[PDB]
């Protein structure tokens, strides 16, 4: 069994075999990784045939050569999917983020005083114009903005919040976790369910520093529920004296009853108007750009947050500081179809349908294709709007030879991937989620993994 | 017209950078390969992968995609990265040593850009400051005085954007891991220039400290910028015992510095670049490694483009500058500069106007001689700059 | 009541380690509430009562469970499908 | 000596900020040393002398000038174009 193992090649005949082929350092580390599974199956004496090495060496070499970090074509039908890599670009930022990037720029310098400027003076101004505050300010993502709004104005004094609005939003973030590192006391007031105004009212005192309110956007209550109206807090504030901080966390930027969706989440512009003192939200949910913490709000506040040398720990990078630019730019020129998040949120039912049958249109050929399209209520947005259910169009689709689960399985692992929601053994595909270049893609995943 | 143009456009604009210093802390640190750019294009286009484990369908760490390639690049045992430097500094501090006594060389307490500070920062970080020795000398005895119960950690800083010379004196790294092995307390070196790799394979002599090295030498914890001479977008990037990244990690705070789509994809394909050892490929390598030849090359291209336009003095001079700006102080390269002059116009305007342009371009100025760097200049701007020049010179 | 409350967790969210997080030589009660009257949709978790009791006998801590409902048998014997929790099953 | 030392600023950089900052009832004194033997280039900062007496004559606080190099005279006069201060001119 010795002459069936001496038959494996040395690594520098690899090397031979594939000189520009692919680079040196990959394919001797795909000789290596399979001359220790041939080493290992013949001793074993499970391996009879070495024909399938060749082709096995170049599998790992395209495989070691792949991105762990990949495009994917989202079906689940779920506008920010907190997985999935949130509120995506349109190119026209990405172009204006791709220049920035190829060369020197103006980041931090003025160009008029020939002097360095601060990095978040370029946005700054678009802000106070969609917002209204007096002044305003970007940090890294809004789980820090919270955190810098904390330690800048609260560190060792009381903030009063409301005992349901606690929130843990994603993995590792949750207000109770973070306020405490922030170096804020933390008083809870109310209950999970109801939490009235005298709640708020009745813990405050000298060491009140702060009245925080956290928009509850990955969650909510139904049943015997009581909340505390946003003019209710203002007024308290305006009586004894003290701010009042809004965690919106959606980062929703405008009115959304302008589009035709009928929802009371609350916006930068009307939440100012109102008379809070702070403001803040991502970036990457409803304002459609990448990642960012928002804060908006007085001035005298936000100096004295500016100041904060943590801040400078908080500083965005140069890549989500321009598209953040060029995605407030859009919003100047009321072009919303440009960015992806409210677009997909704002589509036509019969949008919807039309994209439905289109794909409905490409998988009739396809050996073995159950395909039907249904009218279902889902709800779109996974990280800012969770109570929010609106009609979308999903082709539903089943085949015989394979399973559902082995379905999505197999479309996990496609190039590109496609993700897609599971109910009832009938792989969903929801077209809210869907760009019309995908279809396309789409087809030609399903006709090479069935017919294969 | 001009309205129009303006009325259009936004505040951030690339620039043409003639100054020739490489990383340029003002014009946006190290710019980015069009092959990055491309792949960072490609996953902010749609939907991707990013907290998404593709095996397990279920939720996964950000984080995952990246740290493979820094465990392999530097040798440490684990790995992590957040929003940049400072919160790097910041997040090991709040980590390991909240509360308990740092301790640190009095000639290390930097003041790096306008709003950070060691001592203003490590103090909100909440670990108490504990500075020995003097400005310009520091033994390792005045370390090792100063150890105690309190004592959490070692730090180091690395004087990236300032040097002292005179008489001074420095602690050896392999004196302050000696130092600590004895005592049982973790070495935590603030590198900041984030290089990656030795410096002197490539040509350049310099002591610069690089994390394959400064990890093989038993350093615990290591940090530094990614946009400074790893050539990468802006990144704080943290190598080295398992169980302490574990803790910082875990730490409350680290996600309020996770790293975006944007940086992160773009930190993957400048690693990847880095492992393909495709170096000519990251522009803060190819810049500071040109040929001396290689600069000439460029500068008298540039000179055969400006003969015609009128009242043009050109000339080509051989001059040392200091190519390193937020990383390398004290760094002396030669270098190529086209130095020009307008009979009509003085050099200060001519900056001036040079500024406003579109695109606009920022050079040095040396008595009333406007001089452009080569070693910072494109191919592809060289055009731009005759035909920026003859537009302010013959309207 | 003159008891100390200690409150783990999340509004949302609530995991094991929480609870056990908080024991002490103060700790007299491990208590469950059951939300009778409202209920949360939505990125949620809650801590399994099996887990409740492992923790409890761990420590050597006495579990307290309010119904609430008071439901007395198991609900799906009658054809209606939920989780409601009972006192047979709970105890 | 005996004095308790109050150490403002950073290594490369100082403001008079950071001297004003610390001052308080136990501050009996503005120290100020010459860098003699050694030198910093690079991003650097240092305050002016002007500015520590002003902040002196404000809070009645004596300054102290530890020139080192102890030098009677201005040297510019002799053809040596340099900063070093005197006994005179610091007087």
């Amino acid at each position: 069994m010795k002459s069936l193992l001496r038959q494996i090649p040395q690594i520098s005949k690899v090397v031979e075999i594939f000189a520009k082929a692919y680079p040196e350092i990959y394919v001797v580390k795909a000789a290596r990784e399979v001359a220790e599974k041939y080493r290992k199956e013949i001793i074993e004496g499970a391996r009879a045939d070495l024909n399938g090495f060749l082709e096995d060496v170049e599998r790992k070499i395209k495989s070691l050569m792949k991105p762990n970090i990949k495009r994917v074509i989202n079906a689940t039908g779920v506008v920010i999917n907190t997985n999935l890599g949130r509120a995506p670009l349109s190119k026209d930022v990405i172009n204006f983020i791709s220049e920035i990037a190829n060369g020197y720029s103006n980041l931090e310098y003025n160009l008029e005083e020939g002097k360095r400027g601060s990095r978040i003076a370029h946005i700054e101004k678009y802000l106070n114009e969609l917002t209204g505050a007096e002044s305003s300010f970007v940090v890294n993502n809004n789980a820090g903005a919270v955190f810098l709004v904390l330690n800048t104005l609260a560190e060792g004094k009381e903030v009063i919040i409301s005992r349901g609005e606690l929130v843990e939003i994603g993995g590792s973030f949750r207000i109770p976790d973070i306020m405490k590192k922030s170096g804020a006391i933390l008083r809870e007031v109310g209950t999970t369910n109801k939490t009235k105004v005298s709640d708020y009212e009745g813990a405050i005192n000298q060491n009140t520093a702060l009245l925080m309110k956290v928009h509850k956007s990955n969650f909510y209550m139904e049943g015997f529920v009581e909340e505390v109206k946003l003019e209710d807090l203002v007024k308290l504030g305006h009586k004894y004296g003290i701010p009042t901080y809004y965690d919106a966390g959606s980062g929703l930027l405008i009115n959304l009853k302008e589009f035709g969706i009928s929802v009371d989440e609350p916006n930068f512009r009307d939440c100012i108007s109102l008379g809070i003192d702070l403001v803040s939200g991502s970036g990457d949910k409803l304002l459609g750009g990448p990642q960012a913490g928002i804060i908006v709000g007085k001035k005298n506040l936000i100096e004295k947050i500016k100041k904060n040398p943590i801040a400078r720990a908080l500083r965005i990078d140069k890549l989500t500081l321009s598209g953040l630019e060029m995605t407030l730019k859009l919003y100047f020129e009321k072009r919303y179809e440009d960015i992806p998040v409210i677009r997909m949120l704002t589509q036509d039912e019969k949008a919807l349908r039309q994209k439905a049958k289109r794909l409905e249109k490409l998988l009739k050929d396809i050996p073995g294709l159950k395909i039907s399209v249904i009218k279902d209520k889902a709800k779109p947005g996974g990280g800012s709007l969770p109570e929010l259910e609106l009609p979308t169009y999903c082709v539903a689709i089943r085949h015989d030879r394979l399973s559902s689960q082995e379905l999505s399985r197999r479309l996990r692992l496609a190039e590109p991937p496609i993700v897609c929601r599971i109910r009832e053994d009938q792989l969903l595909f929801d077209m809210r989620t869907v760009f019309h270049e995908d279809l396309k893609t789409i087809k030609k995943t399903l006709q090479e993994l069935l017919s294969i």
